[PDB]
């Protein structure tokens, strides 16, 4: 034990079809990528092969479903956490952090679209970012996320280390398990949950404007227990883990391949339940594509400014080829001022595929005036302002919010993400807030 | 069959506590009893004495524990229905009238309260009122409820006749069979009750008022359903029956004994689930109060103007001799004009017993300016008020209210029904309306 | 010691399904009470607007079990008393009734390991035909309360329109407990089989049972064990069934759906189910009209005359829009003559694409006359037929539905006033038997 | 081809819980690693702060159901992998020996007509006592890999405190998985049973257990035809457990309750329920001292050498509180020797007022060592064991409470790293046994 623990490397073929075409997506050409050793990552990957998974198709399914209702206009997708995981904040209070935050959001969003809200956190692996430029503002390497390098600044650190694909799932899966014993514990109890909001609104001095509904929000909820509804949901409470498959030494090594009770056997990607593409790395041809193509998870694709609405048809047909309300989500982040002038022509030609994406509000991505890395709030809160009246307007449904967030309450002073400043706990509860009284008007 | 039907004369004894004490009761002065002769009476009793009953002990216990929870400051009494069941009406519209008319005040009461209410129509047997003066307006004998005699203005209708004793129970089991059906049938679901109280509120003139709070219901509404809770209540809905045990005759007919899964064997008065006793025969040591004390069932007592800290807290004690808390009843039926000054000696001589009986507001019978016999709404509302100022005051449970209302819109022009114009359905709607925001504050 | 009962007609049914109704109901009917047309009218016109003994959406539900009770995936069981009386019509015999049929519910259910629809013959099986025009003693033949009295003297056996005003009565009554004793603990499925498992033990016929006796018990303490809410599951939903002879009442009791719903159709609120009588069943008689006009899921007796061909005119008059479990065939051949007429009337019946229900009755093909006088059904005969009557059904791989029953809570053997029949003891002793023929 | 992998300390513990720890860890430790405590420090440092495997809340409810199954309206159902190996700590294994479990639950569910705690010995067994400090090929003994490798090589039976967060990453990982499946359709109960059904069919002792198998799928479908909501449930709640054995892993688990509820108290979050081992429940030893200082739910292996005075004074120290279920005597003795050696201590134990759990564990207690090299344990002696163990309880009127199993999902005959046992078909085989037990 010389300063590290040491996993020792492991000394059922895949439906010649499914290896086919993994090997064909993986041919192609891969952005953003680490530039480690491939016979070191394919060690690691050998390792990481046969360990146990974080989640199990089963759930994906059920969450395919949950999604399906939320395209189709019935329910609300909630997918939020922190902005990059870290490994050292792998810690039972922050975990606890943001899932106590993400459930606060639920009820107030719930409570507002008047329609369940599906809980999809940014959580058990979300480890890796992309970067533009490869060198950074103090002439080191880029920080790329825990999984390929670290966050220390210096070039040492900044090496990237396969080592961290395994590392990465360690932890992952060590999250995930609190996840899984905390939503079933009584800490997302509905009514434990709303204590928390009622308490946010006692002590913000920006709390007066909420008084209001967090009180309509109680009455609901008393009156529920009133008309005889035990605790006994109810629903037993679900968090979906989730976060952007870009590393795919990583993303493909914890594919599994389904039994045989859903149609056939097919591809899983089981290092979480629903992962997304990021804007730089979507690539119409590109191996993170063609990667989404592969497995059956429900996939994400954010879509900048410079999209196109005949390009969006094209990841809507590659990524939705059977048309499975649900599989996939356009992810919006244009930026206020640009959103209500880019989306509407993107959302037309869309919905007139006859495909039923989910359209999920990325407010972050899009904002940000470089004060470390300033966001606004108002700018924030305006896009998704936007972004609902695009909707109303065409008469389509705002599916969802992406959001970037945390439980210790950040800013100077308190800059303590391994990224960018988002939004604090409280700010994205009262993010919750704005964005509840949109789905009532 | 000359032109009527003809029902025949039936050609296991009590523990002979029960029978003695039964006995002593009935042996005690009686008022507003009817006049007919002893020897008919007995065979009506006789006929009635071994028919199907109204109610079963297993319902009433049931009751007895829901209001407890009332009593004991957990829940809500919501009591009210027809002021006067009449044979003719006796018919499918107007059962289906106060029942929907009934729910409906109760999803709002609901949701004022954000607890319980408990839903007594009154009904099954409301079939005999009480009377001051034995001639009446027109030179006639007083019309004393179709269970006695006729309201048809003449002295032939007028005779006191004990058949009536046995169409009352014919009408009852048959009215109480529909409001069985009617309450687990669909008509009872949560949300059919709800479009009607948002129908009322779009079509209502006065309307604008509670736009408001039925929105915010339709809310609370929807939210429980987003949480993921299927009307599989829920609870199955429950109207229970009551009427004033004024009738001795057909009270004690209507007596079945326990059989001893419930502590000991005791007499249950199944012509309903509770009965109370009114202004007009609560004679202390009267017959009434003696057959009170000799049933299980719960019991209401009503108390007006007159009445003293000193003589409440005997009914209290003679009507509750255990301490069962939700057994007794105390009505309040002052009137506005009196209601404060009056009821917070006598609620506080009372709480001061240790024993817990249900704060039940009667509105109605206190208020009658005799403009027929006009109450003014605004009375109303205002002796309800005034009876919640109290409890708010001394820190007490305004448990319930007793109402006299309808399902027909009634009121010259619109006079239907058989006794006192009270409150339409309508009215009683926005009484409940009214009566929740004083829940609320 | 009699004591007669006095007596605003709300709006009248649609004149176009009037039309439907009169054009039905102008043909013969047989077996109908010989009472004055104008007296009979007033008494319609009391019952034209009383509170109904169902609502539309119990009988649009029960039709959707019996749905699957044709399908294959459920069991019928019908029981209750032979006759009802409206002196019997007391707390204590409708408790039994009610008791001795969710006793046999609990064994079939568990036996055939499928949901059992509880149909309960009461609350309105107060007529009866008789083809004897004059009784033995040489009075005007008994033919249900619902009509005239048992009272062996001429006056009481006058054929009294306000009869029907009584039936109503009492009806309503039963129906109002029926629904109060289901919903309280009298349903509740533990304790119900504990009245069961001290059969086992104080019966004779005992040792042959405890075997299952205590399976069921097994599975009962099993589903505790995996804890499974009580408060069901579904309470005990028992329904209302007569035979619908009197015409008179049932067309009184004819109600119009509210249509929030479907469409507005025709509904007998007199009662859940109901079927038409072996001697009523004329193909072009009043009596199938009326099944055909109202909704009701509904049920024919089939003797030892049918012929297959009939037998179809029927699936095609009753169940014209071919909505499985509408109509249910029910068999009351003999246990002799069961296994060889059965058969080609299913096949035939089978052959028209029509979803019936297969019930067995062995309880009117069943019967010997004793020889001490007073008439009697033998029990060996009658399961024999049930027994028949399943092998002819495995036999051609269809479905055996399930029994039609006369028994009775008080554990009697003569105080009925009407035709002879099973016991408590009896019947449930029957269910258990016939708890092993579902196993197989 | 291995690969190291690298390693902000939270709040440490109050100061005062702290102080009773550090008094109790002070006594002598038996069968402990033999590492530089510097090394041992850091390690136990990193899991100081990691997540944890299981949450307070979890174990709260645990200790509630522990509490039913001793005082005599539950069963314990213990088992698993003998010894969990890194190189296992694969899906199909844990999937494995989760089904294995689950299916020993529904027959003895069924059995004993009783709910069944299923807890596992899963997600934490990585260490092992070893009587041999120098084995038969000659080097230090393989302790666990929480401790050492398997390896015969000296190289790889050195003791690496690294191991210690090894153990952490799989115990965690492989609890992520139990969640997840016994969360979705692995644990519905009529799919588990499917795999029952198929071992009647497929095995030669089949014919056996036929009849019982059967019983059980009546008794499922009994309750599906009552309609019952699937949607229990509970799922099928399966609890984590092994030998607390390595203390340096077990107190750096350690946690405080965040207080909520009750007070503050130490809880082990490496697991539910942990138990103390024959070899190191030294009455003043640091393994029984640490049982007292967490709040778990725990349990003592009790062997041959037992006499029930000190049988009591681990009731004393255990159950200070007397909380019913709070300590599980588990007992190993031999079906040779538990008739007569267990109820003197059965006896002295209910005297002193306290209701412990009543276990049996028929492995170590049966274990023969075979003429062909491989050791070995036998079958019926194993049966027997439980067998007299509920001989015993029968007797003396006390909860015999269950069982604790060393099986696999996989049907081997000797592919583990550790001592013999039962194979998937021989557990399955096992609980239908005990089921007839608890029947009588
Ligand atoms: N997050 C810490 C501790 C840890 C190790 C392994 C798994 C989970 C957590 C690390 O990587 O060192
Ligand atoms: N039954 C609710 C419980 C819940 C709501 C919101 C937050 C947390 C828990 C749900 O599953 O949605
Ligand atoms: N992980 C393998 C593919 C694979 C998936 C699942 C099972 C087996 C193999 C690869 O990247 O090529
Ligand atoms: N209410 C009507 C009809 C009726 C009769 C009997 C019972 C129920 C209703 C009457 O008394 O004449
Ligand atoms: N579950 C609710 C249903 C209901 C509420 C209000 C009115 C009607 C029905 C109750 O029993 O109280
Ligand atoms: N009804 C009887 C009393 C009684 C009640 C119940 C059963 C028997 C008798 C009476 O008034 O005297
Ligand atoms: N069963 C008696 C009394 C009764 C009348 C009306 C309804 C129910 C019962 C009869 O019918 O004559
Ligand atoms: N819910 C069960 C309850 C029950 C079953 C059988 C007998 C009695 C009660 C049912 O209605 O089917
Ligand atoms: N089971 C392998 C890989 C792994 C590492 C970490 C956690 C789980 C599995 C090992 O422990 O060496
Ligand atoms: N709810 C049951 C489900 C179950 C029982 C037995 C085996 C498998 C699953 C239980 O946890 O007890």
């Amino acid at each position: 034990g010389a300063m590290n623990w040491t996993v020792d490397i492991p000394i059922p073929p895949l439906p010649t079809d499914l290896r086919t075409r993994l090997d064909a997506a993986l041919a192609k050409p891969a952005a953003q990528q680490p530039t480690w050793p491939a016979d070191q990552a394919l060690a690691m990957r050998t390792v990481l092969e046969s360990v146990p998974p974080v989640t199990v198709p089963s759930e994906i399914v059920r969450l395919q479903e949950q999604l399906a209702q939320v395209a189709k206009g019935e329910a609300f997708l909630l997918q939020g956490g922190d902005c990059a995981e870290t490994f050292m904040d792998n810690t039972e209070p922050h975990i606890r952090g943001n899932v106590r935050a993400l459930l606060q959001m639920a009820v107030v969003l719930t409570y507002g679209a008047s329609m369940p809200v599906v809980k999809v956190a940014r959580i058990a692996g979300q480890y890796a970012k992309p970067r533009s430029a490869d060198i950074d503002a103090l002439g080191l390497r880029s920080y790329r996320g825990d999984m390929i390098n670290g966050f220390a600044p210096d070039a040492a650190a900044r090496e990237h280390d396969p080592s961290r694909l395994v590392r990465a799932y360690a932890n992952a899966s060590a999250a995930m398990n609190l996840v899984r014993a905390l939503t079933s514990s009584g800490l997302a109890s509905l009514h434990l949950v709303h204590d928390w909001n009622r308490e946010f609104v006692r002590t913000s001095p920006a709390g007066a404007r909420y008084e209001a509904l967090a009180t309509e929000i109680d009455r609901g909820l008393r009156f529920m227990s009133a008309c005889g509804v035990a605790d006994r949901n109810l629903q037993t409470a679900e968090i979906y883990a989730s976060h952007e498959a870009l590393v795919l030494d990583y993303e493909r090594a914890m594919l599994r391949l389904s039994d045989g009770d859903d149609g056939e056997p097919q591809l899983f990607d089981l290092s979480a339940h629903t992962v997304w593409i990021g804007e730089r790395t979507r690539q119409i041809d590109g191996a993170h594509i063609a990667f989404a193509q592969v497995i059956a998870n429900p996939v994400g694709v954010k879509l900048g400014p410079n999209m196109t609405p005949e390009l969006a048809v094209e990841y809507v047909e590659r990524l939705d080829p059977h048309n499975k309300p649900g599989r996939l989500t356009l992810v919006s982040r244009m930026g206020n001022h640009k959103v209500r002038d880019l989306l509407p022509p993107i959302v037309e030609k869309v919905q007139a595929t006859g495909h039923q994406v989910i359209w999920q509000c990325d407010p972050m991505h899009g904002n940000t005036h470089e004060s470390f890395k300033t966001r606004h709030f108002d700018r924030i809160v305006d896009e998704v302002q936007g972004f609902f009246e695009v909707h109303r307007a065409l008469g389509t449904h705002p599916g969802g919010i992406h959001v970037e967030i945390t439980g210790e309450n950040v800013t100077a002073g308190r800059y303590e993400t391994a990224c960018d400043p988002r939004l604090n706990t409280q700010q994205s509860l009262e993010l919750a807030f704005l964005v509840a009284e949109m789905l009532r008007d």
